[PDB]
C-alpha cells in the first residue's frame, strides 16, 4: 500500500493552532515551512511524477479583525489552483522514496505569470494537496493526498506577529 507522511508534522501544527499564514507576491515568493513528503510503497522500478497544488479550503475571504481570522459573509465559487510539477519529475520510485520529497522551490503569486509560480487569491484559506502520477508505463494511476496540518492563509504581509516570529524562530 502506498503511505504518504507530513515531514515535520510537529513544527507544522505550531503554525497551524495560530492560523498559518503564507506570503504571495507579483513574483511569487517560496513557503516556510517547506512541504516535505516521506513516501513508502512506491514500485522502485516504475516512473512517477509528483505534483503539488493548494484547493480553496473554503470559498470565504478572510480578514484579521482585532487579533482573530473571521470569514466574510459574501463567499463565491473558487477557480481551482494550477499544478506545480517537483522538478525532480518523472523520476523512479527508488528516486522519491530515498528522502522526503521537498517542495523548496514552489513560488505563491497573487499575479497570472510567466509560469512555474502557483496564483492564490490573497485572503483565501488554502489546502495543499499533492498527486503521485504513475506514469509512461500502460497503466497510468494517480494517488492523492491532503495535508490539513499545513493549511494556510495567503497573505501580501503578515498580519498575527506570533506567526512572524514562529516564521523567524525556525527559519
Ligand atoms: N493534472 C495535470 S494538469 N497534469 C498535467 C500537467 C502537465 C502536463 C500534462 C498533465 O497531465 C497529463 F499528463 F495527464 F496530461
Amino acid at each position: 500500500e502506498l503511505r504518504v507522511g507530513l515531514e515535520e508534522s510537529e513544527l507544522w501544527l505550531r503554525f497551524k493552532e495560530l492560523t498559518n499564514e503564507m506570503i504571495v507576491t507579483k513574483n511569487g515568493r517560496r513557503m516556510f515551512p517547506v512541504l516535505k513528503v516521506n513516501v513508502s510503497g512506491l514500485d522502485p522500478n516504475a516512473m512517477y511524477s509528483f505534483l503539488l497544488d493548494f484547493v480553496a479550503a473554503d470559498n470565504h475571504r478572510w480578514k484579521y479583525v482585532n487579533g482573530e481570522w473571521v470569514p466574510g459573509g459574501k463567499p463565491e465559487p473558487q477557480a481551482p489552483s494550477c499544478v506545480y510539477i517537483h522538478p525532480d519529475s518523472p523520476n523512479f520510485g527508488a528516486h522519491w522514496m530515498k528522502a522526503p520529497v521537498s517542495f523548496s522551490k514552489v513560488k505563491l503569486t497573487n499575479k497570472l505569470n510567466g509560469g512555474g509560480q502557483i496564483m492564490l487569491n490573497s485572503l483565501h484559506k488554502y489546502e495543499p494537496r499533492i498527486h503521485i502520477v504513475r506514469v509512461g508505463g500502460p497503466q497510468r494511476m494517480i494517488t492523492s493526498h491532503c495535508f490539513p496540518e499545513t493549511q494556510f492563509i495567503a497573505v501580501t504581509a503578515y498580519q498575527n506577529e506570533e506567526i512572524t516570529a514562529l516564521k523567524i524562530k525556525y527559519n
